[PDB]
């Protein structure tokens, strides 16, 4: 959070604490594992369900704060970090 950030911002890298961004868009089914995290996109497309499998517990959320239910436009960013720019 810095210059160092900065710098990773310029240089097109992989941040250091990754984060999801919606591949597509329709209202979330959150679980919680064991020390982990669930967060299954069910779209508004009627089609397969996408799933991101595992998030720490230490990412937190993106404010406001994500809950079950909540409607996630595409590129919105899911747990609190930093997106992967090749990603978006």
């Amino acid at each position: 959070g810095g210059l160092p950030r900065v710098q990773e911002l310029f240089e097109a890298r992989v941040p250091r604490n990754k984060a999801p961004i919606a591949d597509v868009a329709g209202r979330v089914r959150l679980e919680e594992s064991d020390k982990f995290f669930k967060i299954t996109i069910v779209p508004d497309d009627g089609g397969e369900e996408v799933v991101y499998d595992k998030l720490s517990k230490r990412q937190r959320l993106r404010v406001g704060v994500l809950s079950d239910g909540d409607h996630v436009e595409v590129g919105d960013q899911l747990m609190e970090g930093a997106a992967d720019p090749h990603e978006v």
